[PDB]
C-alpha cells in the first residue's frame, strides 16, 4: 500500500497510451522448475519425473529454497534460521531429522542431484 507505484523513470519509449494489445506483464502463474523437479506456488504442488511428493509447508519451502539457491553450499545452521525465520524453536538435530526424511522422499533415482557435504552442509547440483 503505497503512492509510488509509478515509478519517476520512465526513460523507456513514451507512448503508453496504445504501446500492448492485450498484456504481458507477467506470462503465467509462477512455477519453479530444476533438473527433473516442478513446484506451483499455485496448487502448492511439487513433481517429480513423473513423481509427484505431498510436502508440508515447511518442506516445500526448505525445497524451495534449495532450488533457488540451486548450485550453492548451504549449512545446517544458516538453512535453519532461513526457514524457521518463521517459526523459532528447532534445534540443529530437528534439521537433520527432517533432512533424512526430505532425502527419502526425494532421493531415490539413480541421479544424485543433492550433494551431502558432510562437515559442510549440503549442496545442490546436476549430474555431471
Amino acid at each position: 500500500m503505497g503512492s509510488s507505484h509509478h515509478h519517476h523513470h520512465h526513460s523507456s519509449g513514451l507512448v503508453p497510451r496504445g504501446s500492448h494489445m492485450k498484456g504481458n506483464k507477467e506470462p503465467r502463474n509462477v512455477r519453479l522448475t530444476f533438473a527433473d523437479i516442478e513446484l506451483d506456488e499455485e496448487t502448492h504442488e511439487v513433481w517429480k519425473a513423473g513423481q509427484p511428493v505431498s510436502l508440508s509447508p515447511t518442506e516445500f519451502t526448505l525445497l524451495r529454497y534449495f532450488v533457488i539457491n540451486a548450485g550453492t553450499v548451504l549449512s545446517k545452521p544458516k538453512i535453519l534460521d532461513h526457514v524457521w525465520r518463521y517459526d523459532f524453536g528447532g534445534d540443529v538435530n530437528v534439521v537433520e531429522s527432517y533432512v533424512s526424511y526430505l532425502r527419502r522422499k526425494i532421493d531415490t533415482g539413480e541421479k544424485r542431484l543433492l550433494h551431502t557435504l558432510r562437515g559442510v552442509g549440503y549442496v545442490l547440483r546436476e549430474p555431471r
